[PDB]
């Protein structure tokens, strides 16, 4: 299979953002869909950063989509997960919660299966979170724990792309790995697509698309 592309819409104060605002999240999502997106990666930055939420707006965006949706941002307990899942999204990403409440993450993996993917933010070989605990310990300890809890998928962010980290995570698991962040060129996407046989399934791309560095049409061509 070819590398999956997940164009992102990152939502802050009701807007698709980078500092720079790109206006309506709904319009942005529909534009990716019209340009051939198979996935939308929709992020609540306010919920992720603890400065409120965009829950109702994100629900509206998700409802408008006919393509697969991946939701992330502040999904840290039963009620926030319930709302997220009620969008009919294909899956959600849990980040901070994996670090802070490993028992809750284990529970929701058992209940929801591959509706759950776990986001791993790696500085070197240690993990980092957006909550109160800054140090999340050794990457490989957490991968082993989540592997054995039945975690269906990992989303991996370094700290263009850290191809060595991606391959190292692929070595440590038989679950699909999704690359996130550090894509700034079509050549970065080609390099990541070279890791598909190793177990990289997809790449999330935000910044470079809004900046008009490359178009989603160019991106899909490059990974075809």
């Amino acid at each position: 299979s070819k590398l999956e592309l997940l164009p992102a819409v990152d939502v802050r104060d009701g807007q698709a953002v980078r500092e720079t605002s790109y206006g309506s999240p709904l319009e942005a999502a529909l534009a990716w869909q019209r340009s051939g997106a198979e996935w939308l990666h929709l992020v609540d930055l306010d919920a992720a950063f603890g400065t409120g939420d965009n829950r109702a707006l994100i629900a509206e965006v998700a409802q408008a989509m006919d393509i697969k949706v991946e939701l992330s941002g502040g999904i840290r307990d039963d009620d926030t997960l319930a709302a997220a899942l009620a969008t009919g999204c294909t899956r959600v990403n849990l980040g901070t919660a994996a670090l802070e409440t490993p028992e809750w993450v284990a529970k929701v993996i058992a209940e929801h299966g591959d509706k759950i993917a776990v986001g791993l933010d790696v500085r070197g070989t240690t993990l980092r979170g957006r909550g109160w605990t800054r140090d999340g310990g050794d990457l490989y300890e957490t991968l082993d724990r989540l592997n054995k809890e039945g975690c269906a998928r990992y989303v991996v962010t370094d700290i263009g792309p850290n191809l060595e980290l991606l391959k190292n995570v692929c070595a440590a698991t038989d679950r699909p790995v999704v690359a996130s962040g550090g894509v700034s060129s079509l050549d970065d996407l080609r390099a990541i697509a070279g890791l598909v046989p190793a177990g990289v399934e997809g790449a999330i791309v935000g910044k470079a698309l809004y900046a008009k560095a490359f178009t989603l049409e160019e991106a899909l061509e490059a990974t075809s």
